[PDB]
């Protein structure tokens, strides 16, 4: 599958870290900047990735700034866009069994990168379980209708 | 300051805990539900506190469910809205210095109890810091006045 990934200079090393991970498990990576350490605003890299995930340009996306938050919330800003930060593997399982999140948030400065990597490896092999799931995805969608 | 908290069936236990804690310290604390342990879907409370929170009936507001995620992600949807799942006290502290957050989102099966009650006194107590911070949150403004 085709993985957008994108951050702000906050997370610009982890970023580095995944897309290599990412191209050497055979994935194709799609980065959307930033791309270096300058100062950026993260909601600029998250709605290109946000952006791409919704016109099906990539299949999915991973997002990364100092902690993962702002980076989020800018992204679930985009209609049809769930993005999870997760601090572990547990919430990277659920994110995508419960909520199919089709994009992973990370914090470079609270996640270390080996944790980050195994919260990657389990988000990108976990699978929606639809059913009371995809009920509640919906009434996601229905706020996202209401504010449209 | 009021407070609004909600939950699904996911995060009452933990949404109780918080709400006594709350009220302990002179919080007005406006409960929004869920009210039992019955399931429930975690989009109708987020979406409860979130238009609280936006319409000045509560200033902030604290949503539970099981990991957090689903539940911020619905009331990240509502325009003004900005939720911040955490689970340590440094991500609290930097979700109002940085991302001016008005919601802060908990995941009980994530953070115990005494963890939890550690970055919900946390984000009442920090700060937002402005400049490039609300620079960033315009930005954020932005995409949701796109997608308007
Ligand atoms: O959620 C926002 C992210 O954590 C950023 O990477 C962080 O706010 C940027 O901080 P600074 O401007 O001090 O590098
Ligand atoms: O993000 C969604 C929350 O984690 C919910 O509390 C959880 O999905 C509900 O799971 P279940 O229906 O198995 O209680």
């Amino acid at each position: 599958m085709k993985i957008g990934i994108g951050s702000d200079h906050g997370g610009y090393n982890l970023k580095r870290e995944i897309a290599d991970f990412l191209k050497k498990r055979g994935y194709e990576v799609i980065d959307f900047g930033t791309h270096g350490n300058e100062s950026v605003d993260y909601p600029d890299f998250g709605l290109k990735v946000a952006e791409a995930v919704k016109s099906g340009e990539c299949d999915r996306g991973i997002v990364i700034c100092g902690t993962g938050l702002g980076i989020s919330i800018a992204a679930n800003k985009v209609p049809g866009i769930r993005a999870a930060v997760c601090t572990n593997s547990y919430m990277a399982r659920m994110s995508r069994e419960h909520n199919d999140a089709n994009i992973l948030a990370l914090g470079e400065r609270v996640v270390g990168l080996d944790l980050a990597l195994d919260i990657v490896d389990t988000w990108l092999k976990a699978e929606f379980q639809g059913g009371r799931h995809a009920t509640r995805v919906g009434k996601i969608g229905e706020i996202e209708k209401k504010y449209s």
